[PDB]
């Protein structure tokens, strides 16, 4: 049981992930962030019993235009 | 203006910063706890106003002892 979010409007993305945790998950997720050229503004992020919930609102330094699905595709790698 | 505390016991670390908000200031973050090889396993963070809050609990992934200093320097050359 796990799910992707992505909420995208003009620069401002939301990311909501649900997941089974494992090591270095945390890590990945950031470095995929990382890659999108997206800058993080909050975070909440626990994984009690094993199961990363993790809620993050951040938004696109990067040129052009966001491609929303390229968000989605980059988390859902990640995990 | 800024605090840096870093507490560790054993393998587990609790980082907590608070700073000025500035541009991808989560990135640097994040860049340094990987460079540490800590597993981030929750995340409280955000910048209400230009301040940022942040609190991080992580456990050492890499071999031998955690040098605590190491993470305390790397956060603040991160601010």
């Amino acid at each position: 049981t796990s799910n992707v979010t992505v909420t995208v409007s003009d620069k401002d993305v939301l990311l909501e992930v649900q997941c089974r945790w494992e090591e270095l998950l945390m890590t990945r997720v950031f470095d995929a962030i990382k890659s999108l050229h997206l800058d993080v503004l909050s975070v909440q992020a626990s994984a009690p019993d094993g199961f990363m919930g993790l809620k993050i609102r951040a938004q696109f330094a990067g040129s052009g235009a966001v491609v929303p699905w390229m968000i989605s595709e980059a988390l859902r790698k990640a995990i």
